[PDB]
């Protein structure tokens, strides 16, 4: 009996956006030019200024009309009032998020090597789209999973649900050794843009972004993948407590909404080292026996906040950086994209004689304001 | 052979119920006196008599205004137009779900002879409820709870979410044998109501209902267990072809609504054999081996074409008459409140050294139209 112990590995991942690349300078002179936020201009020029989103990914045209896509209508108003019904708005995810979610789950698939009619468990994870039959029911039909696959949709959990997506995955796979199991995340919040006239949300505004994230999961030995591979060994959440406040959502007429607190960066601060301390000590390591850091690219202070609180270098987090630079704040995939840099890293250090990283941890946060993370090491 | 099987089962269970029981006469009158509903007002006496529901319990007073607590006001608009902002919708589902969770998972888990410390993973199912800091991280801060709890929220998956959160809590709890979930379905559709000039909704209206249920869930080997324990050897699922327009789900403005389908029971009828028939043949079993039936009380017709569509007596399906009868349909834990029903048989004929149920099959049915399912035998 020299082990035969399980450990849930990421078979595949694949990674999707929106058709509209826009550009931080088009973004303010857009939030800009309208009406209402015209007295609010010089407030708009610091956020969007110092922001280091160099551009960010939307579903629909209204941001990018110079370079809108032939048949692809405006979605909000000509008058710049930006009200439109929340269902309605729930409709236009639904709309823009079946090819986009289609897309990336196929390509998933399409990394290990798998056929469609191999998964057996479903998870789609969003809180900005909330739909009748759901996004679960429109992947079994455009993909053609077998009929009698597991469905999960896991709603509402803010920027941290795809570390409660990969839980739930592991928790099955661990069950179901032979068995694989499909996890995304998507967002779409250029659904629900309002413009309101409070820095809150000019904040949000210039921050939160279009994105798509899939993973395929399966049951593994160590005796059945290649030498360097990294299995999700481990993960770890901590209710941190006094910070209630930190992330608030609601949903609202005129969108599904947020509000970050201005102590939320001050929160992660201190708190992030007994999460990463807490998770490390049930394996005897320290932060630097990890090799690297997938930090949740939430914005500027979060990822700063984290390397104050973690002590960690700006080449420790130039992967978090990099998906902030690009992309801006997704949501929920937003981890999984910086996965996805270190997992093409990672591998191209195996292709060489490198061994790749033998340790690494990926975190965000959820409302609570919980930590939620997971630990990767080589099986 | 290999007996080293482990098997989730229901340690401990609880129902609960918001504070105002209101009589089906008592609601009838509450909606033939609203102003703008006249186009369907002489229907309105049929709905309600032809129903099924002799009561149904509600979290606000507005439906039974004398008999309302000290100090507790009423929600809806003295208009008498039940116009109510989502969000303010969804701050009053916040404001009565607290407490009722809070005790049905305090006594689900006594049940289960735990203490708060012993819950490892926290599943909140709700498709009436969506709040910022969720009703997971109030459990957390009123039962007291491990602040490292592995927490879900499963939303939006309509009436038999209770399906996949039991799923989502089985795959956990046989990966960590030792270890035990808490999965809890919490609904209130009496923050949601409308009084819409519509047909659908005054039938919705008459129907859906507020209530909370939970289990606790452990993972048990072959003799790990009391003579005579149940537990759920198996789930399954199946999208039906064709029914996509059964259970549409939206959230509008003036509240989440449901709008179901005439032809929602024809599809159950049509198709609740091959799901039916499909789980047990991967089981080498036929309808007869089954001593329970739970099916969905989710009104006068889903529960007659379950009969129909599988050849079920009214005596087998005694339990979703009464079920419906006294508390009508409260969505996700409907499924749960006929099962707390047959556990009491069950476990009374147990102590009268009787054999008990050996084979049960507990089913519902998701937006898709999709049917979900768990099988419980003996060990
Ligand atoms: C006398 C009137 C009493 C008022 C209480 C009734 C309120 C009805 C309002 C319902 C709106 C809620 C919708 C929530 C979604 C439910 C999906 C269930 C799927 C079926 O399957």
């Amino acid at each position: 009996k020299d082990e035969q112990t399980v450990y849930p590995v990421i078979a595949g991942m694949a990674i999707g956006n929106p058709q509209y690349r826009c550009t931080q300078n088009e973004a303010l002179a857009v939030a800009s030019k309208c009406p209402g936020l015209e007295s609010i201009k010089p407030v708009l020029e610091r956020i969007y200024g110092n922001s280091r989103i160099g551009s960010r990914y939307f579903a629909v045209p209204d941001f990018t009309p110079g370079r809108a896509a032939k048949g692809d209508p405006l979605f909000y108003p000509a008058d710049g009032s930006y009200q439109v019904p929340v269902d309605v708005r729930l409709d236009k995810f639904k709309e823009k998020a079946v090819p986009l979610v289609s897309d990336v789950a196929r390509r998933a698939i399409k990394e290990a090597g798998l056929n469609v009619e191999d998964i057996s468990k479903l998870v789609v994870v969003s809180s900005t789209g909330f739909l009748g039959p759901g996004l679960d029911c429109e992947l079994i039909k455009n993909l053609g999973l077998t009929r009698s696959v597991d469905r999960t949709l896991i709603g509402f959990m803010g920027c941290a649900a795809a570390m409660n997506g990969f839980r739930n995955a592991n928790d099955y796979v661990t069950a179901n050794p032979g068995k694989y199991a499909l996890m995304i995340c998507v967002e779409l919040s250029s659904v629900h843009t309002t413009f309101d006239d409070n820095i809150n949300d000019a904040i949000l505004h210039a921050i939160f972004a279009d994105g798509c994230a899939a993973a395929v999961l399966k049951g593994a030995r160590k005796s059945e993948c290649p030498k360097g591979t990294l299995a999700i060994v481990d993960n770890h959440a901590w209710l941190m407590e006094g910070t209630e406040d930190g992330i608030t959502l609601a949903i609202k007429p005129n969108g599904i909404t947020c509000t970050l607190s201005k102590f939320l960066p001050q929160y992660i601060a201190k708190n992030i080292a007994f999460f990463a301390d807490g998770f490390l000590k049930k394996h005897k390591l320290g932060r630097d026996d990890v090799d690297f850091w997938c930090v949740h690219p939430g914005g500027r202070r979060i990822i700063e906040e984290a390397q104050n609180g973690l002590g960690l270098s700006e080449e420790q987090t130039a992967d978090s950086w990099a998906v902030l630079g690009e992309y801006g704040n997704m949501l929920s995939p937003s981890v999984m994209f910086v996965l996805s840099r270190v997992f093409k890293r990672h591998n191209a250090a195996l292709a060489q004689g490198k061994p790749g990283y033998q340790t690494g941890m990926a975190f965000s946060f959820s409302p609570g304001v919980g930590a939620e993370g997971i630990l990767l090491r080589q099986i």
